[PDB]
Order: structure tokens, then C-alpha cells, then sequence
């Protein structure tokens, strides 16, 4: 039993909800919140910009120190950093950005990072400003993640499409 509320069960381990991941994280304080990161951890917009704003820019400060020490992530890769006031940990995961021309086949590799954590709150990787088809991303999530994933979907219209079209 966990604290997530109001989710629709898609499979044994994948759940979905129309919700703001920022407000959801603040309420649940999950062990792991997933950020839709880029390889430079520049949290300027989309989910990353929103998560970082909620931390009063502390996420960005921590991220800049991480990059200065370690260099950029790989597309498809991840790192674990602090969750600040939102969660215990933030798993920064780099899905391919279609608007940069990156291989969508890397979306599966990106979702594989979720399997290192028993329970996560997360967005659809590569959705939104990353330009991928969210129906394809939900499909990859369901077919790749084996741990318990709670998806927050910001747009009410997109969610209903995701639920109504889910196989
Ligand atoms: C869960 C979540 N998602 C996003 C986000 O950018 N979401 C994409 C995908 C989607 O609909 O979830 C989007 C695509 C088209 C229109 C609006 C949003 C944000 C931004 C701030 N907080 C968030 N929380």
C-alpha cells in the first residue's frame, strides 16, 4: 500500500492520472520523482522547468555542480539527485528530443532507468516539448517498466485520449 490516490490502473504495475506532477509530488512526497531532463540538466521549460521552479532553483544549482563534475548525461541515460522539497530523490532521465533529431528507439533505454527503483512518480518520457507521440511513449513505458510507476499527465484532453486509446 502506498499514498498515490485517484490513479487509473492500466496494467499490473502501470498507473495513470490527469495531474500536475509538481502538485502531486508536493502532496505525496514520493521516494522518487522522475524529471524529463536533458543531457546538460538545464531545467528551462516543460516538466524540468516546472519541477525546478518549485524547488526555488535549488534543483538547477545542484544540477550545475553535477555537470561541472561529471559532464553531460547520455540520451537514454539518467542520474539520481536530490528531490529537494518535492521527493526524497529526483531521477533525471533523458528521453530523446524529437525536435533535436534524436533516435526514438532510445525511448526504451530511457524507460529502463525506471527499473532501478521500486516505485516512481513520472511523466511520459519524450512527451510535451520533447516532441514524441505520447501514445507511443505510454506504450513503451508499459512494455519496458516492470517496477510500479505512477504517471501524472498534465493535460486533461491528452489523458482522456491516452486512456480511451490504451490497448
Ligand atoms: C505531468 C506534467 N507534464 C508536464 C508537461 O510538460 N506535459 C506534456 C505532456 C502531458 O500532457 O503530460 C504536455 C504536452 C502538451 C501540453 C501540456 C503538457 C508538465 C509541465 C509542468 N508540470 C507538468 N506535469
Amino acid at each position: 500500500v502506498n499514498s498515490f490516490s485517484g490513479y487509473l490502473k492500466l496494467t499490473d504495475n502501470v498507473y495513470i492520472k490527469n495531474a500536475d506532477i509538481v502538485e502531486e509530488a508536493k502532496k505525496v512526497k514520493p521516494t522518487v520523482v522522475v524529471n524529463a531532463a536533458n543531457v546538460y540538466l538545464k531545467h528551462g521549460g516543460g516538466v524540468a522547468g516546472a519541477l525546478n521552479k518549485a524547488t526555488n532553483n535549488a534543483m538547477q544549482v545542484e544540477s550545475d555542480d553535477y555537470i561541472a563534475t561529471n559532464g553531460p548525461l547520455k540520451v537514454g541515460g539518467s542520474c539520481v539527485l536530490s528531490g529537494h522539497n518535492l521527493a526524497k530523490h529526483c531521477l533525471h532521465v533523458v528521453g530523446p528530443n524529437v525536435n533535436k533529431g534524436e533516435d526514438i528507439q532510445l525511448l526504451k533505454s530511457a524507460y529502463e532507468n525506471f527499473n532501478q527503483h521500486e516505485v516512481l512518480l513520472a511523466p511520459l518520457l519524450s512527451a510535451g516539448i520533447f516532441g514524441a507521440d505520447p501514445i507511443h511513449s505510454l506504450r513503451v513505458c508499459v512494455d519496458t517498466v516492470r517496477t510500479n510507476v505512477y504517471l501524472a499527465v498534465f493535460d486533461k484532453n491528452l489523458y482522456d485520449k491516452l486512456v480511451s486509446s490504451f490497448l
